[PDB]
């Protein structure tokens, strides 16, 4: 009942972070199962570091001829251009049950060659809860950015943006960077910011407070909300009021928004930077409708149009955990690892049973008159 699993490597553009640690494959050998990483320069993770794990070395790529029982594993889609048969079973997040521009083709791909797919995205425990996923530091690198973006502002003139910002190799590397900027923004005269977070009891809240803790904003100036803040109904008065607002819950229903452009066109606003952890330009419902644009590691502010109060940016990055790929890849293999365990069981398991069950209904979507 041994597993194999394949680590592919990475193709999407500037994708560091890894399904697979070497602190787990370690673990997984030592269950018994045997592991193939293949090398991948842009990993945050060193290849030697996965051959002093115990797996076995192989070229980027080598997924492509490996034997049919292996399970490929991987983190993010195929590249669209890949057109053949897919044979193995596959862990990833494949971004195809959402209607996604070319799902279609995506399953195609597994259909033509009987291969399978557990998506990541979708894998939970029995009570619906998902196993994996990068909230804690996706709020962690949100935090990191807007304490950033914050110390910006007291440093510079309101003619320049924050720069691009980079992946750092390590949690320690990126709060003394913060911590920097914080202090020198300190030295000109700011005061301590006051930040507003709302999902603060989550993983993503957790994950910010963590930052802001380690980089020295007292726990007095943090305000943490949550459902039974947030259920009086918007605008809040608390987000124009807070020098710095955090936001970590996805909302997409027709409800009273958080704030509003009214609200923030005040000469008393104090609100300097808004970091939508959530942001997601496909929402139909946006609660913090001061944006449109999702911005970017290489331009990750975007201004907010406002009439009164002083220059106010939102960062509306959707990949932040990308900002700490090592600790955010440790994190979610982590919380991966039980399930992982189950493979050798999983044409009976639950969690990998509803999975399979999963792609199978998406399958059974795709009408082609190839599968004729």
């Amino acid at each position: 009942a041994a597993v194999t699993l394949h680590l592919r490597a990475e193709t999407k553009p500037l994708e560091a972070r890894a399904a697979l640690t070497p602190t787990t494959v370690k673990k997984l050998i030592a269950k018994g199962f045997k592991i193939y990483v293949e090398d991948s320069p842009q990993s945050t993770f060193n290849i030697n570091e996965y051959r002093q794990a115990g797996a076995i070395i192989v070229p980027a790529g080598s997924w492509k001829t490996a034997p049919r029982d292996r399970i490929i594993i991987g983190l993010k889609e195929m590249p669209e251009t890949d057109t053949f048969p897919l044979v193995h079973e596959h862990i990833q997040f494949a971004h195809c049950y959402k209607d996604q521009a070319g799902w279609q083709n995506v399953l195609m791909r597994f259909i033509k060659g009987h291969g399978t797919l557990y998506d990541l995205e979708f894998l939970e425990n029995d009570q619906g809860r998902r196993v994996a996923a990068f909230g804690f530091y996706a709020g962690f690198a949100g935090a990191a950015l807007g304490v950033r973006d914050w110390a910006f502002k007291q440093t510079h003139s309101d003619d320049e943006d924050l720069p691009a910002v980079s992946p750092y190799p390590n949690e320690k590397a990126l709060v003394k960077d913060v911590t920097k900027d914080y202090k020198e923004a300190l030295a000109t005269g700011a005061r301590k910011p006051t930040v507003l977070i709302i999902g603060a009891l989550g993983r993503c809240g957790s994950g910010a407070i963590d930052l802001l803790h380690k980089v020295g904003i007292p726990d007095a100036n943090i305000l943490k909300w949550d459902i039974k803040e947030t259920s009086r109904g918007g605008p809040f008065d608390e987000i124009p009021q807070a020098d710095i607002f955090i936001n970590c819950i996805y909302l997409s229903k027709p409800i009273a928004p958080f704030t509003n452009m009214e609200k923030l066109n005040n000469p008393n606003r104090r609100l300097r930077t808004v970091v939508d952890v959530s942001a997601d330009t496909t929402n139909p419902h946006n609660p913090i409708p001061i944006y449109t644009v999702a911005t970017v590691f290489n331009k990750p502010t975007v201004l907010v149009p406002t009439t009164a109060g002083p220059k106010l940016s939102v960062i509306s990055i959707d990949h932040l955990p990308s900002l700490l790929p090592r600790e955010a890849s440790e994190f979610f293999s982590h919380d991966l690892l039980p399930s992982l365990e189950l493979l050798p069981q999983r044409k009976t398991a639950p969690v990998w049973v509803r999975a399979k069950k999963l792609f199978d209904r998406h399958c059974a979507r795709v009408k082609r008159s190839s599968r004729l």
